[PDB]
């Protein structure tokens, strides 16, 4: 009884108001079918909840509530919109979810982990969110919204100097770190994923991949999650790893700032597969760029076996690299400093940084689609 009114209290509760509203509104959802209707106990129970159920739906937070201003981003199960809480006039980034291809397309459970990252990790280096709901339709999570972009779109408008390198880099290192310290693997760290703030700091997004480690800070995991161009060889060969994975990417993500193309690419996603699987031969930086003997040095200490990886002891063996001496930022201050690349934004909603960018069968026996999503509301 004790932590029964407890965890009715707890957010982080499987048995506290959300999810016992959830459940409810599951439960009306799934049997409102005439074909299920036809059943007596069906019938009863959609007669006494079906009116005060429709009246909570409405009382609760919906898609309704939010003015669409534009689209910033486009994944497997759905789409990243700009939006602004109507009631609020306050701005935000809210990611969509199709639940229909979450079952149809098997894998339905990614987003337990990247909702909870995300609610409670309270970190300078983790997108912040503030509410997460639902719908018949989708699963929403509603964001504080990073007006910088992506590093996608600052390599796409700019030569980044070694200097920038540094900076970027050293962002990088310390969210991945942050992650890692809460007992997280990323397994799909890439510039897509990495977005800049008002300020121009970085915060990473997108964890959905995203696993617990075991108590050996290690993953069981026989199968390959992540994109072509950043996956890691033993990611490759996974289809027993540690955090040294994020670690590979990071060095992708220096070469491709540097040089201007991942280390890589290839024609075909089986030609990138194949390239990768064979980095000790296929990896070499092209004359014409420029690059330090210490970017050099860094780039290959990543791009190597995950059995002598740069990081495999810890972030500090990082930290320590002859490449990261600058005049500018410390590890201790970093975002306390000045950014490269300051954001110039004309309005709350500017959306100049980003790029511009189904139906359930009816059942005739119960299904059960909304269980696997009770619990989701924040
Ligand atoms: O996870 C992201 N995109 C991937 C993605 C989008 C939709 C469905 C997906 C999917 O990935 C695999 C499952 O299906 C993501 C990207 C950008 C932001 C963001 C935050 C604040 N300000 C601006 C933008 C937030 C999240």
């Amino acid at each position: 009884q004790r932590k029964l009114e407890a965890l009715i209290r707890d957010p982080r509760s499987p048995i506290n108001v959300e999810s016992l509203l959830d459940g409810l509104n599951s439960l009306v959802l799934d049997l409102d079918f005439p074909a299920l209707r036809k059943n007596k106990n069906i019938d009863n129970f959609l007669n006494r909840y079906e009116k005060i159920v429709k009246k909570i739906r409405g009382l609760q937070m919906k898609a309704e509530d939010y003015d669409v201003v534009k689209v910033i981003g486009r994944g497997a199960f759905g789409e990243v919109q700009l939006v602004r809480h109507k009631a609020s006039q306050k701005v935000y980034a809210m990611k969509l979810l199709s639940k229909f291809e979450m079952i149809k397309r098997s894998d339905s459970a990614f987003f337990w982990e990247e909702r909870d990252i995300m609610a409670f990790a309270n970190s300078p280096w983790v997108v912040q969110l503030f509410y997460a709901f639902q719908d018949d339709r989708y699963l929403y999570m509603v964001m504080e919204y990073m007006p910088g972009g992506d590093l996608v779109n600052l390599m796409s408008n700019y030569d980044v100097p070694e200097k920038w390198a540094k900076f970027y880099t050293a962002e990088v290192v310390l969210a991945l770190d942050a992650i890692h310290s809460m007992g997280l693997i990323h397994r799909d760290v890439k510039p897509d994923n990495m977005l800049l703030d008002k300020h121009g700091h970085l915060k990473l997004a997108d964890f959905g991949t995203c696993m617990k480690m075991d108590e050996t800070g290690m993953v069981h995991c026989d199968t390959a999650v992540g994109t072509p161009d950043y996956i890691s060889p033993e990611v490759l060969k996974s289809q027993f790893y540690g955090r040294e994975c994020d670690w590979w990417s990071v060095g992708v993500f220096l070469y491709e700032m540097l040089v201007g193309d991942t280390p890589f690419y290839a024609d075909s996603l089986v030609g990138t597969y194949s390239k990768i699987m064979d980095h000790k031969n296929s990896l070499c930086f092209p004359e014409d760029a420029e690059i330090s003997k210490h970017a050099k040095n860094l780039i290959c200490a990543f791009l190597t076996d995950r059995e002598v990886r740069l990081g495999r002891n810890g972030v500090e063996e990082i930290r320590q690299h002859p490449f990261f001496k600058n005049d500018q930022w410390h590890w201790d201050n970093i975002r306390e400093t000045a950014a490269p690349v300051v954001p110039e934004l004309s309005s709350d909603i500017d959306s100049s940084n980003f790029d511009d960018i189904e139906t359930f069968p009816i059942p005739k026996a119960f299904v059960g689609n909304q269980l696997p999503f009770i619990g989701f509301t924040y």
